[PDB]
């Protein structure tokens, strides 16, 4: 243990979209899965990150091999969402506050692996194929694959075209059986599956989590405890709308995976606390109106700092505090 | 000698453009001009390359620093006009006849550099380059740019609109003042003006030679002279008509320049052999109609068979042979 079979389940809870079943399975009756997670070196990472994070502790559970890929080039890529000389002042951000993270949920970081993207993507090998996949992706079929993904601009510039082909190729360079990432990546996933073929390479099994709502409808990963309160006390939680809820999503896609239990502080008055051991059970009592909106942010507002602490503390040094200004001017 | 303005007269005659004077005459009055011609490695090269070798001929005599680049990449992105293990084969016969031209007009070898864009467009440093461009270069510019020289599909591929930005890098990697070409070239030529100093690189000048007709209205480097005869036996040659003249325009833009004269071999009967210093006064005296289409065209393919037969020999080889039949199955 685990089985193949609780792998699978592992590895697939809470994703919206499976895509590569068939060979998923063969792959786990076998071996360890091998699969990647990538993240442009853009914006500071903030809470919601805690979602993709934590089927990355999922995968690693069921026993799988995994890479984390610092997209650097794809920041620049994409409308030059950083600088190239800020650039590895970010990369250096993100290693340091994601691997804050998975310390920060208890994820074993001795097995993962951390790539930057320039590390290959400039070589001669990967140069050639990109120029090899140019020729046979349309201009019509690189806009396609990254339209939810690539800022949309009114004068598209080249390196927006190249960037799908460039993700799909790091499929390969990574050595991996699998990508995973949210259900936005989906057609530069399908774009994936097309074209590596076409160069002699492998199509990869696809995992897609759902595009969960934020718990702000941002809070950094390094925002003080006053400002973390400030932030929940707004919110989307209405009061037995269990639909687009930020609050609730965070339960469910980040807390009980993490605990695989949730426990609602609640007064006496209204039954006191309750320990939930299924998201579905905590769903039903909020919809019922047994769990106030005000007692489930609460909640998470309690669980959520626990999670940041360590981070918090981990950042509080001159070098780090220095990165942090230098990284995002 | 030659001084500041016989160089100018040498490098810039024939020509149907020419886009930078100023620049031009800045370098040729302290020192030589450095230029490169570039001919993606496609289809077997014919006649009509005498054209721009001629002019190469002319920058050499004028002191240039000149470089011949073999642009395999190139041809390889241009729809693939060539596969890329054909492509060292053909850069092999593309050396080697362009070479054997270059010695059958007397054109000295030992100066002139020649280089195969592999050589360097993979390098970390080229390649950091083409994503710098891709950065700021719009899809429409650059689909625009090589409107009158990539092979336009109904589904436009990616490689094509990589195309014109590799050809203006070229000019920053071959460390060249000015770059030569034919006037189909002057999209490419005003966008590398325009976008290499937005990478912190030079405006190169550019010389563009006109759209000069072919012989055949196409004759091999190779052909036999029975088959030089059978197709120059047709060509647009009508008496009096000195516009859209194959053959006249042969004179005009490889024959003059390379013996300075022109001898039109006629009968006695209609006034003998004429020797021409001039182009103009050959025009003159074929709109008249003193100088019969038959004998121009004799007059020519008694030059263009000195031209070609060193090059006949030179392939005349079982490995030459070999290598002719293996570049193009
Ligand atoms: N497209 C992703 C952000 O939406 C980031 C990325 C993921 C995987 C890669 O191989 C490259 C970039
Ligand atoms: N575009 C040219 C053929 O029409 C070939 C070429 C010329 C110069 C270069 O740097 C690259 C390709
Ligand atoms: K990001
Ligand atoms: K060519």
């Amino acid at each position: 243990a685990p089985s193949p079979e609780e792998k699978l389940h592992l590895i697939t809870r809470n994703l919206q979209e499976v895509l590569g079943e068939e060979k998923l399975k063969e792959i786990l009756k076998e071996r360890e899965l091998k699969i990647y997670w990538g993240t442009a070196t853009t914006g500071k990472p903030h809470v919601a990150y805690f979602v993709p994070m934590s089927k990355i502790a999922d995968f690693l559970k069921a026993g799988c091999e995994v890479t984390i890929l610092f997209a650097d080039l794809h920041a620049y890529l994409d409308n030059m969402k950083a600088p190239w000389e800020l650039l590895e002042l970010r990369v250096s951000y993100y290693e340091n506050v994601i691997k804050a993270m998975l310390e920060s949920i208890g994820v074993p970081l001795e097995k993962l692996k951390f790539i930057k993207g320039t590390d290959y993507q400039l070589s001669k090998e990967y140069t050639l194929d990109v120029y090899r996949l140019s020729s046979v992706v349309t201009q019509h079929d690189s806009k396609k694959a990254g339209a939810e993904v690539v800022k949309q601009v009114e004068h598209p510039l080249l390196s927006g075209l190249l960037y799908p082909g460039l993700q799909a190729l790091d499929e390969e360079y990574l050595k991996v059986d699998a990508q995973f990432g949210g259900i936005d990546q989906r057609k530069i996933f399908t774009f994936a599956e097309k074209y590596l073929p076409a160069l002699g390479y492998s199509k990869r099994v696809h995992l897609m989590n759902p595009m969960v709502p934020g718990l702000t409808g941002k809070i950094d990963l390094l925002d003080r405890k006053e400002d973390v309160k400030k932030k929940l006390k707004k919110a989307f939680c209405e009061p037995g709308n269990v639909e687009n809820n930020g609050v609730l999503s965070f339960i469910k896609h980040v807390l009980f995976p993490l605990k695989s239990e949730f426990v609602i502080l609640r007064d006496e008055k209204w039954g006191g606390n309750k320990t939930y051991t299924a998201y579905v059970d905590l769903e039903k009592d909020f919809a019922a109106e047994v769990v106030h909106p005000g007692d489930l942010k609460n909640s998470v507002e309690v669980a959520l700092n626990k999670l940041l602490d360590p981070i918090r503390e981990k950042f509080n040094t001159p070098a780090l505090k220095k990165l942090a200004s230098a990284a995002y001017p």
